[PDB]
């Protein structure tokens, strides 16, 4: 069940709400490539407390994550869903949907990401005190940039690390499972039509997606346990709720 005229649908569909959900167009972010940190700048960013940046860094994350539950609300499927698999779903996929949307402000020929009006590289993050973590997310672009992406292809690869029947704590198993096949179909289709199917083996393993979030989160654990007050304080709740309600509230507009 699902003729081929309802496969190219959910296609134009999921392309549809990656669009109205993404966070800048792509076209700013090529136009602004040549606007880079100067020494300077960059010197003031190491510089700053590590409390600060990882303040400023889960305000950012938190933003992001915001037009994540926005794409997913406007995801065939998942409003039907119930509001525990909802979650569980963001919980585990939102970190993950940012990740791959990061390679669009990614520019390889540099290795430089916009961040705050500008493209720096891995040095501006040094005084997160992660330069593991900050590299494992640098190598995680540049091998997503590799493939060159076109927008639609991120819309439906997106689509299908967010919608995962296998994540634990879905009490609707098989919805998912059935959702999951369809997006699977539509990417699988989309690829087989515009003559993309190479890339399926070049798709980085989803080990890999899983490993740069538990780096994040016991990355966290190392933080709060130096600077409580600091996260009860200044770090948005939606970034404690998901990482450490407000996504309940997220799911009901
Ligand atoms: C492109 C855009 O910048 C948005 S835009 C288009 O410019 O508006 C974006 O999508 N950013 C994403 C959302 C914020 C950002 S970031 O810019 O602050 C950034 C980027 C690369 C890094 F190596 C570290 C941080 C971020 C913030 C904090 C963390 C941490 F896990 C970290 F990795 F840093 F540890 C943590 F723990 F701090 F939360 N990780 C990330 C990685 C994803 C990017």
């Amino acid at each position: 069940m699902a003729s081929l005229t309802e496969i190219e649908h959910l296609v134009q569909s999921v392309c549809k709400s990656y669009r109205e959900t993404c966070q800048l167009r792509l076209e700013d972010l090529l136009r602004q490539r040549s606007n880079i940190f100067s020494r300077e700048e960059v010197t003031g960013y190491q510089r700053k407390s590590m409390w600060e940046m990882w303040e400023r860094c889960a305000h950012h994350l938190t933003e992001a994550i915001q037009y994540v539950v926005e794409f997913a609300k406007r995801l065939s499927g998942f409003m039907e869903l119930c509001q525990n698999d909802q979650i569980v779903l963001l919980k585990a996929g939102a970190m993950e949907v940012v990740l791959v949307r990061m390679c669009r402000a990614y520019n390889a020929d540099n290795r430089t990401v916009f961040f705050e009006g500008k493209y720096g590289g891995m040095e501006l993050f040094r005084a997160l005190g992660c330069s593991e973590l900050i590299s494992s997310i640098f190598d995680f672009s540049h091998s997503l940039s590799a493939l060159h992406f076109s927008e639609d292809e991120i819309a439906l690869y997106t689509a299908l690390v967010l919608i995962n029947a296998h994540r634990p704590g879905l009490q609707e198993k098989r919805k998912v499972e059935q959702l999951q096949y369809n997006l699977e179909l539509a990417f699988h289709h989309h690829l087989c039509k515009t003559h993309r199917q190479s890339i399926l083996a070049k798709l980085p393993p989803k080990g890999k997606l899983r490993s740069l979030c538990s780096q994040h989160v016991e990355r966290l654990q190392i933080f709060q346990h130096l600077h409580p007050i600091v996260v009860q304080a200044a770090f948005p709740p939606l970034y404690k709720e998901l990482f450490s309600k407000i996504l309940h509230r997220l799911l009901q507009e």
